[PDB]
């Protein structure tokens, strides 16, 4: 047994930290409160080449596995879990293609996103279906040599900003789960509008949109897999994606600990550093408790994940754990900076509106939770 | 990164698994009613290789390292962390030896371990002090080749089994901690008495014992390292010592898991399995998210004591952490079962009582959050 980082994953690990901290961490508050894309962070990434890396190197890009990405997750989204859904979210989408797709649409659905900065997405959830893949509203009906793509697909991160996204529908309801077909609609197919959400508590920097397809034409070179195959592939790729969501909370719980205790030393009440009271020091402990456990699990996942072993039950372990922890972090780290901690002037703050986040989306905590009962009442 | 097990460490997992399943489970209950040591299971664990196995091959042992440890240990607790206590307490006893011993004590004292059913003891708290161990009371007056020993030391586990016992005390309490000298008695040295304790809530298989030291003769050729080095010794002895007690929790919360889901599923109520309710799946679910996340971050600190590197604080989180979700697991497990669970014909209840301590002796979880604390604070 080993948990070391080898000498790549360590400068890549810096390499990450440091955009972060000279990129991301800036400009936090600024998009959180405009609640706007900050592009200019996208074409940053891109140009450093951590965009879209999870891309083989026979498309362009870095050919990153689950561990590197747990690795630049987790320094990423210290920053901001907001921004960093961006590009998570975009592998998000990539996932489906890399799992399902031939070398032809590899190539073509891959290759414009490592050449410049772009952006792609994965549309499941609906208005009224966010958790059962099985019941899918959106309607796909081959016609000849594409699909008749009708539906409104909800909660798209990068949904208008991406340049394809792979749509989940399902070709025939009573079908249920074998009913799913997986498609790539690109960004100027006629019929397909995109609205952005506004007013989110958190992670407002990501933007989500309410995708509105009208009788869209989506060619069968545009079909991941074979009909009825959507729903497994849909499945598989929350599997691995998960572990980034709780990489990222990970993230999230350690700025909550780096803030607290910097301001913990600083603050005095009583003439002494609240860091000296052992309410406060026992605030700070269970942090890094959570943060520690957290991280090493969320890295056993990616480890099986890359093994090619059974990881759904780990990663939807670390991703309701993680959550979980990490939206305790930030509700003491706001705590523990007192009145100061209740104002955006402050950064403790926002890490409460983002993190929830986290237990909600990519499925819920409860889902999460089925999973893992269903793994183990399984015979 | 390689989280996976060798060849040998599957082995000995077998083999620890095999032997708690045929030898140990069958007289939990029986030694827990009794509140007696099971000596015939000390024997079969010497007789199977597994008794004192820390001990280097040099000596006649098996050399385990911490990973080793805590693999082995899973097993054997999982079927009573009573009985498992006392192999873990004479690698307690063990250890102050491989950290300081010369090659010549190291022979003395740990041969007799190897060729025989032997136990070591580890000896630090006393009657009026056992967080603040720096203020240790037992005198070790020097006179000569020799220390004139004084003093009483409290809830040492294989006290009057042991062939001998590392004795901590100081050489002049106004040195605080710099007085601290480490010392191993042999069992029938003249002015030492062993006394046992009874009615224990759990662990009641493991004798626990009073030691009464009344001007007993030491021979410096029994010190383990200099004057002055007994804190040390004793730090980081428990430094890693601490892994094999989150191991054992793993290994109660294990059991816990397997008696609640079994009981689980074959119970009906409203004509149906209780596995069948979401509620009962979950408290499942929250067992399963702790053996998991505690396992790995006790695998992890495992590691780094293997690799040499701090583990201070690691091991501190592991057992904050895994006494801590082993004892919810076991109270969920109690309930699952209903009224059956709340007798003593049932395995869980035990569960419950043995745990408990895990998260009280080899260092409190406060204290273990102050270690923590330290960590995080550490300018
Ligand atoms: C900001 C944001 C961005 C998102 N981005 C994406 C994206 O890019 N792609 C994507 O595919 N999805 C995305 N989602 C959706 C997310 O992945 C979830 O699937 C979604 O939030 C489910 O939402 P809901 O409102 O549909 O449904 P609901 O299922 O109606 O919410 C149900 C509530 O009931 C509980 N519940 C539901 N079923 C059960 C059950 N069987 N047993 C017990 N409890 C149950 C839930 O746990 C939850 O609390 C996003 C969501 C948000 C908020
Ligand atoms: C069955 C059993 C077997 C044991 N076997 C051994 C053995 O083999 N060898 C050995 O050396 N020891 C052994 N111990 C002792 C154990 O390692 C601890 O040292 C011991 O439990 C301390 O107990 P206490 O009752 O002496 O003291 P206390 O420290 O007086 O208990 C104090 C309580 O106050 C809290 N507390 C204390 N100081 C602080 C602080 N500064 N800040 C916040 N909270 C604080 C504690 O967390 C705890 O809840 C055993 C204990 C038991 C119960
Ligand atoms: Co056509």
């Amino acid at each position: 047994i080993d948990f070391s980082l080898t000498e790549e994953q360590r400068q890549l690990q810096a390499l990450a930290r440091r955009f972060a901290k000279e990129v991301i961490l800036p400009v936090a508050q600024e998009y959180d409160e405009k609640e706007e894309v900050p592009w200019p962070v996208i074409e940053k990434l891109h140009e450093v080449g951590l965009l879209n890396a999870i891309i083989p190197e026979e498309y362009g890009g870095m050919g990153l596995k689950m561990l590197d990405e747990v690795i630049v997750g987790e320094e990423l989204a210290y920053a901001c879990m907001g921004i960093y859904t961006i590009p998570m979210a975009s592998d998000l989408g990539i996932t489906p293609v890399l799992l399902a797709g031939t070398e032809e649409q590899k190539e073509r659905f891959l290759r414009p996103l490592t050449e410049k900065p772009a952006l792609a997405a994965f549309a499941l959830s609906e208005p009224g279906n966010g958790s059962d893949a099985a019941a899918l509203k959106t309607r796909a009906i081959r016609q000849g040599d594409h699909y008749v793509l009708n539906g409104t697909k909800m909660w798209i991160s990068n949904g208008g900003e991406a340049e394809w996204v792979v749509v989940f529908a399902t070709v025939n309801p009573e079908l249920r789960h074998k009913g799913v077909v997986a498609l790539v609609v690109e960004r100027g197919t006629p019929g397909f509008k995109a609205i952005k959400i506004h007013g989110k508590m958190g992670q407002r920097a990501s933007g989500t949109y309410e995708l509105v397809f009208e009788d869209v034409k989506v060619p069968v070179e545009n079909r991941l897999g074979e009909e009825g195959e959507g729903f497994k592939i849909a499945m598989q790729t929350l599997n691995k994606t998960r572990i980034p969501v709780a990489a990222g909370s990970v993230g999230v719980a350690r700025r909550a600990l780096d803030e607290a205790r910097k301001y913990a030393k600083e603050r005095e009440a009583f003439g002494e550093p609240i860091a000296n009271f052992q309410a406060i020091q026992f605030k700070l402990v269970d942090m890094l408790i959570g943060i520690e456990t957290a991280r090493m699990y969320t890295y056993y996942a990616a480890w099986l994940a890359d093994q090619g072993l059974p990881h759904a039950h780990a990663s939807a372990i670390a991703k309701a754990y993680a959550s979980e922890i990490a939206f305790e972090a930030a509700n003491q780290a706001i705590q523990i900076h007192g009145g100061y901690g209740y104002v955006r002037e402050f950064p403790v703050e926002k890490l409460l509106r983002d993190v929830k986040l986290n237990q909600i989306y990519e499925g819920t905590n409860e889902i999460q939770r089925l999973i893992i009962a269903r793994h183990i009442l399984a015979a």
